[PDB]
């Protein structure tokens, strides 16, 4: 991905996006009883612990374009992944507004918290003036499509989240490009049965894994994939996407029945950003921060991962490669040993930065013991060893509690935490009830023991 050009919103025809430049994370109850070394990322560029310009930091993810055309690889990733797919037998048709605001089998309702875009956050108004959960009313959102249309700018907002001390000196804050709620709109009515197939089946042939419940899930993949695992982390993946993945994409849309709209991925492909006074042109590079997506990006994954296995290995056989990405994570699989560095360097010709899976400094072999899908490893149960623990490692857990958005929902905050904790261990587990007990804000939560979340979970099957 690569900025074009940038300049005061004015120039161009639009108003000044406010955006909070307070974090609204603070020290919890649990601050002192667990061991943490987070704060809240950055916001603004007079924030007192930065040691170099904040605008540089922020948009230096957009490593620029690699190439521009879709080479003969690419193609054939194209043609077997399309293959792939074209055996869920997806429906084709577009998907009511009805069910694209409300949701329906397979795709959940419009989220009433997130941003609504431009231009409504410009003019005060929020979703709920918008949509009725009980009602289902669409009038209003169809007179608002037919009133400002769609292809609307971007309205882009730092992500106020936990980030290490050298990324907060470093300005290095993430950001979320919330597209306007027209678009969002009118994607899930183009591609809405396309999204309800994938959360449908996650797994092999989709090659991906949005919307997945990884205490169920976990048990499921092992028997998925072939003898061998290979993975690898993406570097900036997102805004290091050049032009050409979403041709590659568009094919495979063409190819399973969705050519009608493929021009719905132009929109992501060359975007059109609004941030505080300034407005920018971005050629690359995926919309950041939100779900509507992940899909996407997954499917892309596939086509990379296919791409790089042709360019490199010659005569392999795609339809031995087992792999699942959520977004740009991913684990992946094939009845042969493959080299993560050697496709690393295949990568960078592609506009893709490899690095070792899970931080190593090294490419080391990757293993059902130290494999990670979703920040989770993998741990047969002991007395069941045919269920498998998604196992999330407490530090991650512990740097967490340290802080809190809101005093009302520490509750549920708590509860989330444990539902990913309690895979640790009895041992483990206890330990940190026992730690959350030992001030009063812990001691009045209503949270699950061990022996409870172990029943929920052998009946959840
Ligand atoms: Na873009």
């Amino acid at each position: 991905g690569e900025i074009q050009w940038m300049r005061p919103s004015k120039e161009v025809g639009y108003p000044i996006i406010n955006a909070p430049s307070k974090t609204k994370l603070e020290p919890s109850a649990f601050h002192y009883v667990f061991e943490g070394v987070k704060e809240p990322a950055v916001l603004t560029k007079n924030d007192p612990r930065l040691k170099t310009d904040f605008e540089e930091a922020i948009f230096s993810k957009y490593v620029g374009n690699k190439i521009t055309e879709v080479d003969e690889y690419m193609k054939e990733a194209v043609d077997h992944y399309a293959g792939q797919l074209m055996s869920l037998d997806i429906n084709t048709e577009q998907m009511c507004l009805e069910d694209a605001m409300y949701g329906t089998d397979g795709l959940e309702a419009l989220d009433l918290s997130t941003s609504a875009g431009y231009p409504y956050v410009a003019m005060g108004k929020k979703k709920r003036d918008i949509l009725n959960k009980q009602t289902r009313d669409t009038k209003e959102m169809q007179k608002l499509l037919d009133t400002y249309g769609i292809n609307l700018p971007l309205v882009t907002y730092v992500k106020d989240e936990l980030r290490s001390k050298t990324k907060v000196e470093q300005g290095k804050s993430r950001l979320i490009e919330a597209s306007s709620l027209n678009d969002s709109v009118a994607m899930r009515m183009a591609f809405g049965n396309l999204y309800a197939a994938f959360h449908k089946n996650p797994g092999v042939i989709t090659g991906s894994a949005v919307g997945c419940d990884p205490d169920l899930f976990w048990s499921k993949i092992p028997v998925l994939m072939e003898e061998k695992l290979f993975a690898f982390d993406y570097t900036g993946y997102d805004a290091s996407l050049s032009p050409a993945w979403f041709e590659a994409l568009k094919m495979v849309l063409e190819k399973i029945g969705f050519g009608d709209r493929v021009d719905y991925i132009d929109y992501l492909n060359h975007s059109h950003h609004l941030y505080k006074n300034k407005t920018y042109c971005v050629k690359g590079g995926m919309p950041s921060g939100c779900p509507g997506t992940s899909i996407f990006n997954s499917m892309i994954n596939n086509l990379i991962i296919r791409t790089l296995l042709l360019k490199t290995y010659k005569g392999i056989d795609l339809d031995h490669l087992k792999m699942i990405a959520y977004g740009d994570d991913v684990i992946a699989s094939y009845p042969h040993e493959v080299d993560a560095s050697l496709l690393a360097q295949s990568g960078k010709d592609y506009g893709l930065t490899m690095t070792p899976a899970d931080k190593s400094a090294t490419f080391e072999t990757v293993t059902w013991e130290n494999v990670t899908f979703l920040k989770r490893f993998f741990r047969a149960d002991e007395k069941y060893p045919f269920l498998i623990h998604p196992v999330m490692p407490m530090k991650e857990i512990h740097e967490s509690i340290r802080w809190t958005k809101d005093p009302r929902n520490t509750q549920d905050h708590v509860r989330s935490l444990c539902l990913l904790a309690w895979h640790n261990g009895e041992e483990e587990y206890n330990k940190f009830l026992a730690k959350i007990r030992s001030v009063p804000i812990g001691r009045a939560l209503d949270l699950p023991e061990y022996s409870t979340l172990y029943d929920r979970w052998l009946d959840s099957f």
